[PDB]
Parts: structure tokens; C-alpha cells; sequence
């Protein structure tokens, strides 16, 4: 088997564990003349000198030389097309008809009083940045061996440090992650007598904290539409099948949550990048196209294989709607649809930045075996290949792999984590994240330098 | 107390800070003469004697500034009657035009600690579990909260277990720092010098199983580690501050640089950091230097960190002269670069950023054993890595967080101890705890923050 992504593309990724051996023929009727490994491009027609090499339907370099039909194509008989300025790329030029909508989708969820809904019923505990840091850790800790035991209806407590003139990213952030609706209705803020002592403070804070459990631990999920959803996407280890196979599968379900009128979110400034002028075609307006050509500016000037192929890989998440608004990292949208929530690329830190744009589910894509998860939000794990969700059965949640082999197409793939999405949201089914609490501390975004 | 005291720091200065609580009213008069001509807060600046106009302010013997307006004798001095000096540049800057000579050795002083196989003395027996930089993140802080609830109890001569993660994303350019800071923070004495590597189907749970054997035959031999006296030259400090105080530079920094001076004559090493407190006064430290090469590696930390961070505001200058009271009077006998290990023993100067968690970080990255940290606000600052002993700045402080001070240098502001006193009681609690005979608060409480190693390189 070869997998070949779009109807123009002239080459195709080798799926066969070991690759496949000279001799191996298709259906069309090609033969390669080498071994190729899988992951690897191999040559659908004879390519000529200085000609175009057409994946995801575009461009992602030219031939040094003459490449014959069925040879193996390396980086190095590659020419990388150098990315065009950022002011001279087209913006909403291209912005599809919206999809017929899908109605009547539900989950079990708990409804705030703002109107928002949690997937969890979590404590939220903070300071003011005034007041010193290190007394949230300490209190949190206590309050999950000595308290969190008595209130089973309470998923957890997290807490929210602020970091030790121009670092309003952290401070925006940290404000956003309480307003997330996992935390419900009210985060805890915890901040003349000659002895008032440390243990005395603390004994409070837990009496404030009790308070708070049982009025959790008494929330019951009610059924919401489809719509009070906001799902986050991010990569994890990037694979030659990520594009293939997961990617296009989260694509899908991010169509269909736009279509139920959800929010869905793709962030990661470092992996698209390199892509930008296949997002800004797709965003509804000129101002929404600048907005987004303003963050990777940002980005660029903050740092200071084919890196065009994978970038065309990563964007197939965000799938075919169109880019409703764009975001800063720790900025929470105000409309609905696909947003473009600019973050790092760095696990962790993409989730805590998504985690404060408001995201009550992440749908995390990988090809390595990574214990990644977040205790704020469920995180779905999906595999690119299925010797990996075979490796990792207690991690991969679900299986992308099957695409690669044609067992499954992407529409049943897609389809499949849009329902895993609803039942992870309703609490009917835990993430492995969730089941073996593979929560890593949170990670704000400082871009600026450290006193 | 119907008492007024002014604390003078040195002898040919100008200025002196007010003590009493409330400051002191008009009328008040001193022993030498002075009486204040209107009320003045505590903390606030006194005039001695009557300032000329563009006249010199002087405190802790050396120019904070120059008077604005002439000044009259007991006036309160606020930061808007003064101008600050325009620094200097650094290429211009005297380099070891003052070395000390060295003072007569303190011999037969120790302290129980853990020997280990390079020659180091711990003061904690830890488990340290780390990851090789090309493996997936996230195992390790998993596997070390299991280690904690699971097996932890059942070894108490274990002092805790500690989690060392690398970078998500690397192999450089300027990305050195935290590697070399997280290999360096693996050679800590504190981790015996046996840290733990970690990196039909297995599975993730059954991963995890095979590290818990690994762990708990690690910890098992741990806990069958015994202290053996050992010369108080093993040992390795660092200071740093936490809540800028009116009082850090005339109470607790002096006796900190006092007791600074009597472990440097032990043979011991001391360290002293944070390049944005003592930027605004390294003309005061180059002279110290033992030689060139240390001064200009002293300016070349200066100008990393300025090129890296590209009557409501005190005195830079004046507070810088306080936080530098910290490194006491010997000789700068070498200069690190963060996360860096000295290769000399005494008074040593490792550049780090002030940031609490990342100053200590980056200390116990360079090696210290144990270290101190002065304040003027209830902090629940603290390290597992290393015991932290907090200073309390005001005997106020110290009485209203008396599960959180371990030491009170407020003492010197009323005259009941003098900075000589304060600065031997604090050797003699650095040797107790380093013996683990007293535990500090932090470590009593468990006040442990984890590691935030500094990453001046941005991320992608
Ligand atoms: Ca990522
Ligand atoms: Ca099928
Ligand atoms: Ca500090
Ligand atoms: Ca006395
Ligand atoms: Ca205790
Ligand atoms: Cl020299
Ligand atoms: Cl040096
Ligand atoms: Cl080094
Ligand atoms: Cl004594």
C-alpha cells in the first residue's frame, strides 16, 4: 500500500512496515526501482529537472535533477520553495460555503450560571499578583490528599500561579484559565495581630476550600447542545503519517463541530507557519486575514525534512471551514467556529494557552508513545499508526492508523472521534489521561525576559 | 519601647534609616546631638547634617546621589530630594585595586553529612530521576509523585525523591543554559551521585512497574546511608533575597556577609547571585576581585544580562549597595555563568536572574548544599534540593511569621545584637541544619516548589 493524500499529488508515502522492495508493483501499474522505507515519498510518474513535487495539493518543492518513476525521493533531491512575504499573500480569496448544519447533538454537561457549560467539575484556586507565590502549591496538595477523597462528585482541583511592564501574555493568561467553565462559577482567591502564623492561614484557606467542595460535590451534568462545546487540536510527536492519517481524521471532526455550531481551535505558530498562505485564503475577512498575519510576524520576531510538507500535514487539523477569528496567546474568542488561537508548539504550553482560550476538550494527534495530559480538560489521544496504538493500548485512546491501511477512511475515522468527543464530554467514557491522572503541571507562556 | 533609634551602616555617611515602628515625631532628639525638625517613617532617610545644594549623599560609605535642594539637619529625605548618580561605563571600571588580605582560618568547625564516591558532602540524601534529552517529557514527574505516596514512606532516611526535566524540543545556539543546568543540578551532593536514568506488547502501566523496581532498589540503598563528621570546608552556601526591605542592607545582608567571611576562612565556598541586584553597584565589587581575568568575566556577566533584558521609585543605587552587603568583605575568587560549577574554593559570584525559584535553581545547579534567604515579607519561598533558612529583616516580621522565620537579624535595628553576634548565630544554624539537627521551616512544612531552571532562549 502508498497513501496518496490529493488527486494532483505526483508522489505517495509508503505505508509497509520494513518499506517495500525493488520489483513491488501497483494496481496502476508503476514498479519502484529501489527499496524505500515506509514514511518515505516514492515517484508516481517521471519527474523532469527544475519540475514541480505536487502533496496536499501543493507545492512543497522542485526536482535537483530528473527523478525516474518509482525512485525513492530523499530531501536531498529536493529545492524547499522559499516563503513568500507576509504582506504580499492573498486573504480571504477562497472562503468555502458553509456546510449544512447538524442539529440535536447533545452531552451531559454542568451549566454555569454565565451560560457556559464544564465537561468537569474542578476547584480553581489563584492568588493576586501582589501577594507572594508558593502558598497556592502547598494549599492544593493538602486539599487533594485530605479533602478531594470526601467529594467524589469534584473531578479535581488545580492551581493557578502567576509568574515572579510588557508581560501582559502571563497575566492574561492566568486571569482567562479561571473564566474557563471546568472551574464552574467561582475560582477560590486566597491572599494589627502580632502572631497570625503560616499554619494559621492555611487552616482557613481549607475551611474556605470545604465550603467550596460541598457546593461542587452537589453539581449534576444536564443535558447541553453540541454548540457549548470548545475543542482544542494540537500535535505531539510529529510523524510521517501525522498528515495522513490522524490530522485529516481531526480535520473531519472539526468540520462537524463548526457544523453544530461549536468552537473548535488549532494553535501551534511554529508548525503552520511554513503553511500560512494556504490558512489566510480561508479566513472570513480581510481584517481576520491581517489579524492573522499579525501573529506570525509576532512570532517570528520572537525567535530573534521538508519543513513546507509538514507544516501542509499539521494545517489538514483545522480541515476545510473557514477562520472566524484569530486569537493572541491567552485571548478568549468572541465569536464561533474555527479560531486560530496563536501558541507555541511545546506541548504543555499549548495546552495551558488553549486551556486559557476557553477549551473544555483538547484532541491530542502523536506517533510516539508520550504520557502528555492536562487535568483542566479531558485530552482524547490519537495514534498515526496502529503498531503504535498497539504498543501503547493503555494510551492511545483511539486509532488513526486504520486509515493507512484502508480498513477505515477518514470521513469513519472522523466520525468516530466526533462521537468519542460527546462521550468524553458527558463523562460516559474517561481518557487514559484521566484514568491514570497524567496531569502535568500547567505552563504559562513567558515571552518576555526574566528579572 | 519609648526608645527613638537611627541606624548608621557606615561611619563617613551623611544619611541614617529610621527603626521605630510608626517612625518618630517631631522634637525627638538622639544621643549625639540631632533632633528632627518633622515626623519621619520607619525606613525612611534622616539628614546627620546640613546637605548643600548638588551636595553628596552618602550611605554605606560610598555617593547614592546628590541633594536636588539644600537639605537642613533631621529632615526626612524622600527619593524625590535626590539625583542619582549617572553610572559609569563598564570597560572604565577598577578591577582588583582592592583585594583584602586573607583573614587568619577557622579550623576544627563540622558538620554530619553524606560522603560521596567524588569527594562532595550532601547535606540530604535525595533520589534524583532524570531522562535523556532525546526522550518523550512528562514520564518523569509521573513516576516521581508515585514514588512519593508509594514507596517514599517505607525509606525515612530518604530526605524526598526530585524530578529533572529537560527541554520539550532539542538536539542549541542559545539554548546551552538549560542543559548544561539540568546535567550540572545531577552532580548536586544532595543526589549522592547516583541519579536514576529513565527512557505480545508492553504497555505504558507496565513501563511504570519496571521503573518502581528500579526506584525502590535505589532507594533501598539510600536509606542505608549513614552522616560522618566532615570539615565544615565540605560544605557549599548560597545567599540570595526574596522581599526588598527597607532594613535587607543595615540587618539581615551584613550579617549574612559576616557569616559569609567565617565560612570562606572555614575553606568553605559561598555563592551570591542575582545579577539584577547587584547590577546597579558592581563598581563596589570589581575592586574585590583577586585578579583581571575575574573582574572582566565579572563585567562580561554584567552586559550578558543587560544585552538579554532587550515618589513611587526608589534608589537602584542605594538598594544595590544593600544587597552586595550579602557577599560580606573577601576576595571575588571566581565568576560562573548560570547553571555553571566553581572550580575554586571562597567567595565565588554565579550570575542568575533574581526570580526566586530560578536563583535557586540555578544555586543548586552550581552545587550549594544549603542556602539562605533574607526577607521583609512572609514568603513561603523553599527547596527539597536543599534546606532553605529564612532571615526575617524586623523582629515585627519575625513575631508574625514565627512558623516561617528561622532566624531574626532584627535584633541589630534596636542595638539588642550586633551584625558580629547575628552573623555567628547564623554559622552555627547553617551547621545544624547542614547536620540536619534542626530542619528548617521549609522543610518541616514541605514549602517545595519545583525546579524552574532559567531558559533565556525563546520558545518555539
Ligand atoms: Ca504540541
Ligand atoms: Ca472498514
Ligand atoms: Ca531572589
Ligand atoms: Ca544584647
Ligand atoms: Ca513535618
Ligand atoms: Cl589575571
Ligand atoms: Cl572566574
Ligand atoms: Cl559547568
Ligand atoms: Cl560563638
Amino acid at each position: 500500500f502508498y497513501i496518496k493524500v490529493h488527486d494532483t499529488d505526483n508522489v505517495a508515502i509508503i505505508v509497509n512496515d520494513n518499506g517495500l522492495k525493488a520489483g513491488t508493483r501497483f494496481p496502476d501499474g508503476l514498479e519502484l526501482i529501489e527499496h524505500i522505507p515506509q514514511g518515505h515519498k516514492v515517484a508516481l510518474l517521471d519527474i523532469p529537472a527544475n519540475g514541480e513535487i505536487i502533496r496536499y495539493g501543493e507545492v512543497i518543492g522542485y526536482a535537483v535533477r530528473a527523478i525516474p518513476r518509482g525512485s525513492w525521493i530523499d530531501e536531498s533531491m529536493v529545492v524547499l520553495p522559499e516563503a513568500p512575504p507576509l504582506h504580499t499573500l492573498p486573504l480571504a480569496t477562497k472562503v468555502p460555503e458553509p456546510l449544512p448544519p447538524l442539529e440535536g447533538y447533545t452531552f451531559e454537561g454542568y451549566r454555569n450560571a454565565d451560560g457556559s457549560v464544564g465537561t468537569k467539575n474542578l476547584l480553581g484556586i489563584t492568588t493576586s499578583v501582589h501577594c507572594v507565590a508558593g502558598v497556592v502549591d502547598y494549599v492544593v496538595k493538602i486539599i487533594e490528599r485530605d479533602l478531594l477523597p470526601k467529594y467524589p462528585n469534584v473531578d479535581g482541583v488545580v492551581g493557578l500561579n502567576h509568574l515572579y511592564p510588557a508581560a501582559v501574555v502571563p497575566i492574561r493568561t492566568i486571569h482567562n484559565i479561571s473564566l474557563n467553565p471546568n472551574f464552574g462559577g467561582e475560582v477560590m482567591v486566597i491572599g494589627d495581630e502580632k502572631h497570625v502564623g503560616f499554619q494559621s492561614m492555611v487552616e482557613d484557606i481549607l475551611q474556605i476550600a470545604e465550603r467550596h467542595l460541598q457546593k461542587l460535590n452537589q453539581r449534576q451534568r444536564e443535558t447541553c447542545p453540541a454548540s457549548e462545546l470548545v475543542v482544542g487540536m494540537q500535535c505531539g510527536g510529529s510523524d510521517a503519517f501525522s498528515g495522513v492519517t490522524a490530522n485529516p481524521a481531526v480535520g473531519y471532526a472539526s468540520d462537524l463541530l463548526v457544523r453544530c455550531g461549536a468552537t473548535v481551535m488549532f494553535s501551534e505558530v511554529t508548525e503552520v507557519r511554513d503553511a500560512i498562505h494556504l490558512l489566510t485564503p480561508r479566513a472570513v475577512n480581510e481584517e481576520v486575514g491581517k489579524r492573522l498575519l499579525e501573529e506570525m510576524e509576532w512570532y517570528d520576531n520572537y525567535l530573534n525534512a521538508n519543513v513546507v510538507e509538514k507544516a501542509l500535514g499539521s494545517i489538514a487539523k483545522s480541515g476545510k471551514s473557514a477562520i472566524v477569528e484569530v486569537l493572541s496567546p491567552g485571548q478568549r474568542p468572541t465569536k464561533r467556529g474555527l479560531i486560530y488561537a496563536a501558541t507555541p508548539a511545546s506541548d504543555f504550553v499549548c495546552g495551558t494557552q488553549q486551556v486559557a482560550s476557553g477549551i473544555t476538550v483538547q484532541v491530542f494527534t502523536t506517533g510516539r508513545g508520550t504520557p502528555y495530559g492536562l487535568m483542566a480538560v479531558p485530552v482524547i489521544k490519537m495514534a498515526t499508526r496502529t503498531e503504535l496504538a498497539n504498543r501503547w493500548f493503555d494510551l492511545m485512546d483511539i486509532n488513526a492508523g486504520t486509515i493507512a491501511t484502508g480498513e477505515e477512511t477518514i470521513e469513519e475515522v472522523g466520525w468516530k472521534l466526533f462521537h468519542f468527543i460527546l462521550d468524553v464530554a458527558s463523562g460516559k467514557k474517561k481518557t487514559f489521561s484521566d484514568q491514570w491522572g497524567l496531569h502535568n503541571q500547567l505552563a504559562v507562556f513567558n515571552p518576555a525576559p526574566v528579572t
